[PDB]
């Protein structure tokens, strides 16, 4: 047969395969119009018909983010300096540094740094409303694909935080409670449990109060977030999950008891002992309107206030004892009012039955009050808006609703509002829902107030630095001091007040407190991991340092290193005065190992550099400097010299006088094999054999990656006394050419080049082979590693590969020195993530990936699995009609007394140290011939998770084994009998996870090319 | 003093790096609420004031984009199988190969794909609703960040190409004019000079017709595009660019005559000897109203077929010899419905001065059926919506309108819309423009039509497969025939007739057609261009080539690729049967080189894949049917042996005689500073091809390992032993990572076993290119096929230059398929054309110079806007704001300047290179770091114009570098200060490409020496 030829069932196979087209494709206009239905994956605009949502209350959040999408978006931030967003967040969450996090799949680090400085850090990545606060000052708006998602990216990480089910602990740096000062056991009461409330007792309990009590007049803890915020917007296990981590501190809450004249007042707190109280009742009653007198809710009238509780106590498992049912809303619903409450009970309002609803409002649209993020949810559900209409009265026939009157409204010369009496507007309706907002206007509540000052808001007034009322011990803040219009802002309202209030309470007690605020971070056991380890008798109290590099061009440098917590440090590489160097320019340039992609995280650099351009002397005086200040920071000496006995033993005694704990050989000087010292094995040990009769302490040989063995280079320098190796330097490259011949980076008027260094994530798999195979050939030898280290999960794999620290040049390159922080706590999740028996199926910080599209989990229905429904066209369609059915079918068949009290994970083994793990991985590197080719491999897709692009499908069709079928109505992927196995496909595909492979259980036959 | 501390004013440039932070920051809520005002980049919610716009025709399009932009939204696109975005395109536009060429910077492949099916394929650009075309079917809709900006791309591709100034030229693939078949003399007319015209008239030129004429009635060409569509969406340059492209392909166009009685007719036509006639008229004349009758332009009444041409007059430069005033549009402006073309009335009445703009509509906002892309214009121009209102009286006082009196309107049970007399709105106005559609009514104008049918819709019927009326000669299309809504489906019914047009005319001159349509594709004299090169002896029709790889499994592979245009193929190594191998699964993973960045381009792979697994029987039987079919194709054989010289003689000996082109040795081979394999040591490869020499008489090329010292000893050694070349490079020996866990992966067998893999694409790019250089200097002349990360004509051309003659690809159709080809051959095209085009030497390659641009729009050129330290947020915009608006005031009121250039093709002036011209003239720039300037030093300099603020180069120098950047606190803005080095870093990290730029240093230089 022709062996070069496709038969007729592969052919068939590849029929979807791509081909080049030497003609024009005529379809005519009319075939594409009903061809367009069957792909159609966005709204269509033709569309006017509301898709069914009774009961369902899933995540209809548009920035929620599974691992993949969050990946994605973390590495597109720009982490800048000063950064607006930032400048722009009420509670000044340090963004740049937890996406940086979220970036390095540090999600611990990530979820520590935002609830450190907000407590609710879930709920407001959740509810935040970013582009009128954070978003709104990003710098990649001035970019076409616009601005960070950082709401997703924060409810992401601290998703992945409450899934480790960590419990906070203690400020590990305050004293025993023992040997806490009386001060700190005054009784402080705090009024309501909302997000001002909680976030306050936090952090007064963060400083060290051990009596911080909150009393909350309901039932049920979290404020609006609970009672009135749709759970299909902010999930009730949200609430609670950040109610537990305030309660680690020690914080109580009392339900069932209010401020009000007849039982909690000032007075009583007073004459109970309590030395200090805040108040965070928020706006308790509806703003309500003479029109809307005497309805009742049977008649069809609520106020936001009498609706969106009842809509949560149904839909929230746990909110409530009682078990209740959705409020019946059929037929046209009337939503009065263009504030942000109107559009969560319009979205509400479907969930409850309702036909359709109309948003009514006194103004314009240009006037909505609504961040469009609130607006957006209403209009794709398909919410209808009448603007310029002020309510006149409410039609009660046979005792219900049947009608609202209206006038119109216009703004007219000086822009204020009148009302039009002669033009009215006769609106049916069988359920009116006012959303006018809310006030404090319960007199009993009011007098238990007495005697703080009002305003003329009627709220109590506070100084708007300290949150103190006219009452020196009383302080308020959130919703209740009307400033406060968010979530973040009311946490941000007791994070003042908690700083102030610590300081009239000490002030009390006769003590003073810092004249700068200064209030503890957010800590968890993890925080207490040790990640210090000794190497050549040296000890490091982490295993991260700075290369011998740019980051390291001057002393002053590795000093603010130091202060910002990195573990070692290298000089650069300095000599004598005889061999003074003069760099060029350009000599660093950005790598172009992974195409046009400009901005954070480039894959590599290139750099024509020298040495150090400053003396031996300058070095000599840094390093006494340096060590004098930062003794328990290890200082490491990089030296070059030619291939000259007296030179190497004269550069090292002299950086030994200076106090350095170790140095590290520089071999990459030109010789008399390639032409560098350190690419002969014979030069190296002599060198090292000089430097070691010269000095006593500890020496490492620098080894380059550019040679046929690494192993002989790195026995030599053994061979020669060296301590340990450093693996590696940078890989000889040229990293490309305009398109007029001339290299980059092109030096002087005739543009002319040299050979550089690599450097960065591109030559990893290099430094990783280096590093494996010299601790395979020499165990025990100390390893430095160096080689696209650009995170904590990249440093753990180098230790396990067998190297004992961490040198890191090109990630401070692409960023600065302040990722040592992520460095470390995302060493320290790692290493206790390894002890949590019930984390074990999770890769390292990355919980294992379930089914998912756009990062929302896809629903586990039997009538919606096995049968073929891609989410596009009309197979969305049968899709949302079975999720919907669903949903009524769930509305009956009804349960919420199942939930889980959440308890943390307990380490059930000892928590590794670095010694621990160094090496593990060597275990699985051997040969080939150790590799078993009976226990062969194929790929199975998940078609829940699939995108149905046909990646897989090309790449084993043009790569592989033409062993996919790709179906050309549903565009959903099989993976066939044929398949080897090859693992191509799941390299290629967008989903993380979509493919896995998986034993074979069919008989296996090589393919050998037999007819 | 202390050399590592920073001096005082060191310190102070220090100010807003980042540093780690101990402690939780205390920020007031009141403090962040006036702060959030100074860094605000996006729209503030609370902003009813609409800013000003008169006169300003600057593009507003949201989905424009620059080069910067357009290349990360064409790396993000999947390029996917059987595209879903292609089949919702009306015209059938290879989506995913014009953006794949735009990812591999080919923009003239990609814009030759645009209008090879779509001859108006930069108007589409910028005008298709593709929410509701093609975007809107495409499939990384399932992903967060969201689908494809396709039409900003195709706008970007379509633009480059533009201003490349290349002409179409008449369809190569056709005899010469003079012995062209009398049939393609047929006299064609065609009816209107609008897209559906310009398409018809375009595809019937690429069929070879050679007398067509379109007559327009107007005096200006291209239909709505030119009278309606508004500048500030499509610029009337674009229109021009289109038709002369049409123009050059001999479609004449004749102005001033009409499809009317008395004038131009059906009966006309035939009686003058015309054989087909195409009607493209589109709907003339307003939909109109009998409230309106009577009404005036002076009263302020307009519709909008009156309206948006005066300001399509006024504001397109070229449209007419008339200077045309701006109609003056004071006051309030009532635009009446909400389709498309409402909402252009809306933002063109802006333009014209109105200080409030109202769009009135009978149904409510779930019945508006413009597009979103539209509607979001007109809503983030401060525009008010008005619902539910249906026009009844037009009052008039003083001769002007006053007011507009409507009626309520309602839905029933039924669906069934009432109006309601009692329910009045008086709403005030000075303009009003209705917006109600258009229709072709004129009485002669039909009457010019007989004797065609026509529909109940008064429109011409045609049949919709063939665009053919009732009479055979006569066709339609546009939107005349009440189908298209769109210009791409307008395009596509012109396409569409083209073809039947040309079916019906051949049949009239006794001629057939193919049963299968044929419409040519588009071309230019880049397609002319010949890049096929001679090597070793050997004709390859054009550089590019198949790797020994995955991509050459088997020989069914080769054939497809050959098939798709790929110029050689390598096999898969093969052995003698008793070197018989069995691969292992997983073996091929992804790189971990650019992150965890999933799917498309990824920058590496690893495989531990072996030798083929097909015998060297199936090989030798393949290459001679390979050679049989396609003897244009050169097929290498890539052979291994072990270190034995009669086996080397027999593999050879086998592989020659199949018909093998060449042969490639394979050195990866064990035996035995010169590691394992043969490849690393130079007296092995020197007796092996002494061995292959004198077995076979065809050349034969040594396959280097990078894995070695010192490869040009190798490639010496190969040389001395009788090679005809080298292939430079295979694999790079590596590991690419651990698991959390400390497993490999690859992961063989229930042991997690690995061993050490070969690292691929274009992460091992720098290594390959250093490899083929330092060879090519070595070895003048000696041939080079070159591996290594090409993945793109310009990759290729880097190559090329560096010496190899011929580019062998893997990984980069592991990352797609094998129509990659096409991409490449005609980028190499364009880029060796663009080489003899004077006029454009200051471009690289295909990417023109980089003018100052935010978000890929060129950033006015006004002297009070620039240097005045007005970065785009906060107060500072609002500036910014204030002065475009100002001196488009003072454009306005002196009214001149009408002139666009006309325009020329640039024609070559020196001969085009061939692939031997270019070969090694790279190598000039090469030299050792002694031959680079040490005087000529550069430093950076930033373009505050093009900044995004978000302080990376600040960064990089403070913690890389040496401090030498100030970044402003209040405008974020840095300055590069004269303690610059040139060191290059933070370019190298800036996300803005050209923004910051190295030049020649002007003021004294020292070294810093530190001392
Ligand atoms: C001195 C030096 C400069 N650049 C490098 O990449 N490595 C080195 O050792
Ligand atoms: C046989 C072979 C497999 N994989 C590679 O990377 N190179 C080779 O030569
Ligand atoms: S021509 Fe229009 S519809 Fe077709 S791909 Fe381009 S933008 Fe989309």
């Amino acid at each position: 047969p022709v062996l070069s030829k496709d038969v007729a069932d592969i052919e068939s196979i590849l029929a979807l395969n791509p081909r080049t087209q030497s003609h024009a494709a005529l379809h005519s206009t009319l075939a594409k119009k009903l061809d367009k239905k069957h792909w159609k994956r966005n709204p269509d605009k033709n569309c006017f018909h509301c898709e069914k949502l009774e009961n369902n209350f899933d995540d209809i959040k548009h920035t929620t983010l599974g691992e993949r999408g969050a990946l994605r978006e973390a590495m597109r931030c720009l982490k800048c300096a000063d950064a607006p967003c930032q400048k722009s967040c009420p509670t000044h969450l340090d963004i740049k540094s937890f996406i940086t996090s979220i970036s390095n799949k540090n999600y611990y680090g990530a979820a520590k740094m935002i609830f450190s400085d907000n407590p609710l850090g879930l709920t407001c990545g959740m509810v935040c409303p970013t582009s009128d606060l954070c978003v709104g000052g990003c710098n990649l708006y001035a970019t076409e694909e616009g601005s960070i998602n950082i709401g997703g990216l924060q409810q992401f990480a601290s998703e992945v935080f409450k899934a480790m089910n960590i419990p906070q602990i203690r400020n590990p740096c305050l004293p025993s409670q023992e040997k806490m000062p009386e001060a700190y056991s005054a009784k402080i009461a705090l009024l309501g449990a909302g997000p001002a409330s909680i976030s306050c007792a936090s952090f007064l309990a963060r400083l060290g109060y051990s009596d911080i009590t909150i009393f909350e007049k309901q039932e049920y803890v979290g404020g609006l977030s609970t009672s009135e915020i749709p759970q299909f917007r902010l999930p009730y296990d949200v609430v609670n999950f950040e109610i537990e981590l305030m309660k680690d501190l020690g914080v109580k809450i009392i339900c069932g008891k209010s401020l009000s004249e007849n039982e909690i007042t000032l007075n009583t707190l007073k004459e109970e002992g309590y030395k200090a109280a805040f108040i965070g009742i928020g706006l308790p009653e509806p703003k309500t309107d003479d029109i809307f007198q005497g309805l009742t809710q049977d008649q069809g009238f609520y106020t936001s206030k009498d609706f969106l509780p009842l809509v949560a106590k149904s839909s929230k498992a746990g909110m409530c004892a009682c078990h209740s049912p959705l409020p019946s809303i059929r037929g046209a619903v009337i939503v009065l009012g263009a504030g942000d409450t109107a559009f969560d009970c319009a979205t509400s309002a479907l969930r409850c039955g309702a036909r359709r609803v109309f948003l009514v409002f006194r103004k314009g649209f240009v006037n909505i009050r609504a961040v469009p993020e609130e607006v957006e949810l209403a209009k794709e559900e398909k919410c209808e808006f009448l603007p310029f209409l002020s309510p006149r009265k409410v039609i009660v026939k046979g005792g219900r609703i049947v009608a609202v009157q209206f006038v119109r409204t216009e703004q007219d010369e000086t822009g204020k509002w009148n009302e039009d009496e002669d033009q009215i507007v006769h609106l049916k309706a069988d359920v009116v829902i006012s959303a006018f907002g809310s006030v404090l206007r319960d007199p009993k509540v009011k007098e238990a107030l007495s005697p703080i000052k009002f305003n003329r808001w009627d709220l109590p007034e506070v100084d708007p630095e300290t949150m103190q009322t006219s009452e020196p011990w009383v302080f308020a803040g959130g919703d209740i001091v009307g400033m406060a219009n968010t979530t973040v802002e009311s946490v941000n309202d007791g994070k003042q007040a908690s700083w102030y209030i610590h300081k009239y309470i000490q002030a009390q007690y006769g003590a003073s407190v810092s004249a700068k605020p200064e209030l503890p971070l957010f800590y968890t056991p993890v925080d207490l991991v040790d990640i210090s380890v000794e190497m050549a008798g040296l000890k490091f109290i982490n295993p991260f340092g700075l290369a011998s590099a740019a980051p390291t061009t001057s002393s002053s440098m590795i000093r603010r290193a130091f202060e910002a917590g990195w573990g070692f440090a290298l000089t650069k590489t300095f000599s004598l005065d005889k061999d003074i160097v003069t760099n060029v320019s350009p000599r660093i340039v950005r790598g172009t190992t992974s195409g046009p992609m400009y901005g954070p995280g480039q894959s590599s650099f290139l750099n024509i550099e020298l040495i150090s351009e400053k003396t031996a002397a300058y070095w000599c005086q840094s390093v006494t400097e340096l060590k004098a200040d930062f003794p328990d920071n290890i200082v490491i000496a990089s030296i070059m010299c030619s291939y000259n006995k007296n030179d190497w033993m004269e550069l090292s005694r002299k950086a030994e006088a200076s106090g350095a704990d170790a140095l590290e050989l520089n071999l990459s000087s030109p010789h008399g094999m390639g032409l560098a010292c350190g690419q002969d094995p014979e030069l190296v040990r002599n060198i090292c054999r000089w430097v070691r009769q010269a000095v006593q302490i500890p020496f490492f040989a620098k080894l380059t990656p550019n040679v046929t063995d690494i192993v002989s280079i790195a026995r030599a320098a053994k061979e020669g006394g060296a301590d340990g190796v450093t693996a590696t330097n940078t890989v000889s490259g040229l990293m490309g050419l305009k398109a007029d011949g001339t290299p980059w980076p092109a030096v002087g008027a005739g543009k002319r080049t040299t050979y550089g260094g690599v450097s960065g994530t591109a030559i990893r798999p290099i430094a990783l082979r280096a590093v494996t195979t010299i601790a395979r050939a020499l165990p025990g030898f100390p390893i430095l590693a160096t080689g696209g280290i650009d995170s904590a999960e990249s440093g753990l794999q180098f230790l396990h590969s067998g190297a004992s620290v961490l040198q890191v040049c090109s990630a401070v390159q692409n960023q600065d020195f302040t990722v040592i922080q992520d460095y470390c706590t995302g060493l320290k999740a790692l290493l206790y993530l390894k002890s949590i028996e019930e984390l074990q199926g999770w890769d390292g910080q990355s919980p294992g990936t379930e089914s998912h599209q756009k990062g929302k989990p896809v629903p586990r229905i039997a009538e919606l699995m096995g049968k073929k429904l891609p989410n596009f066209g009309p197979y969305l369609e049968q899709r949302k009609k079975i999720i919907a059915e669903e949903k009524m079918r769930l509305k009956e068949q009804n349960a919420a007394f199942p939930p889980l009290e959440r308890k943390p994970f307990i380490p059930k083994k000892p928590i590794p140290a670095i010694k621990d793990v160094i090496g593990k991985a060597l275990q699985y590197l051997g040969t080939f011939g150790e590799l078993s080719n009976i226990e062969q491999v194929v790929a199975v897709i998940d078609e829940e998770m699939c995108i149905n692009c046909g990646k897989c499908y090309m790449t084993c069709n043009d790569s592989g084994y033409q062993a996919i079928q790709f179906d050309p109505e549903t565009h959903l992927p099989t993976v066939t009998d044929t398949c080897t196995g090859c693992t191509l496909c799941l390299s290629v595909c967008p989903i993380i996870d979509c493919i896995r492979m998986v034993s074979r259980t069919t008989p296996y036959e090589p393919k050998r090319g037999l007819p």
